[PDB]
């Protein structure tokens, strides 16, 4: 069909055009009938990829922003076999506000949800997710609470890298990363796009899914530098 033809042409264009080296992420652009009708939030919502997985944490350079002082979380995560190489840098929110683009050295940034509102552009991967350093309630061995639970952190990061995300808006269209050139085959990409579409138009999955309003007018596929190829009209 058409859609398979579109990806095959974009993958080829990434191998033929010298401009499209260091083009990596593949995004679809969904144009909808109405504005999404959500006041802009700027916190990533997760979109669940079922069959395949976008990334694994070990793929990316991840930045962790924590409650200040960060020393405790840095030391615990760093000295634990499950999380030693998980992050690239662990810094306090104060350390980050003093640096203030800003994340141009990181593929991903996750912040302690407790310091999220203290953080300082539309089209940006590096918008921070929220995570917990500790389970709100652990049933196992309750006489001890972990302020920083490196398995639980890794869990959260696994679930962030393998899925994809979107940033709610009151916008006519919405972009969503669906694959990595060379890292995903044409079927894996396409499966990711359908998952994206199924979730985003499933009214049972509200409030995060089923957000698209007014139907889907079109869906294009794109890299940063390439042409916008129609996937569905």
């Amino acid at each position: 069909g058409l859609a398979e033809k579109a990806l095959k042409a974009l993958i080829l264009q990434c191998e033929e055009n010298p401009s499209l080296k260091n083009d990596k992420d593949i995004h679809i652009i969904i144009n909808t009938g109405k504005k999404m009708g959500i006041n802009r939030d700027n916190i990533p919502r997760i979109i669940p990829l079922t069959k395949y997985k976008l990334f694994k944490p070990r793929d990316l350079n991840i930045l962790l922003i924590t409650k200040d002082p960060s020393a405790l979380y840095r030391e615990t995560l760093t000295k634990d076999e499950h999380t030693s190489e998980l992050f690239k840098e662990i810094i306090s929110v104060k350390n980050l506000r003093r640096r203030f683009q800003l994340y141009k050295d990181f593929d991903l940034v996750v912040a302690d949800y407790r310091v999220h509102h203290l953080l300082p552009y539309h089209g940006s991967k590096k918008l921070p997710y929220m995570i917990r350093m500790s389970k709100e309630v652990k049933l196992k061995r309750q006489q001890m609470v972990e302020k920083c639970d490196p398995i639980y952190v890794r869990a959260q990061l696994r679930s962030i890298c393998k899925n994809t995300s979107y940033i709610p808006n009151n916008d006519n269209c919405l972009s969503v990363r669906v694959g990595y050139i060379q890292k995903h085959s044409i079927p894996e990409i396409l499966q990711n796009i359908q998952d994206t579409i199924n979730f985003l138009t499933d009214k049972s999955k509200r409030p995060q899914g089923g957000v698209i309003k007014g139907g889907i007018i079109s869906i294009f596929v794109k890299t940063s530098n390439s042409t916008s190829l129609p996937i569905y009209q």
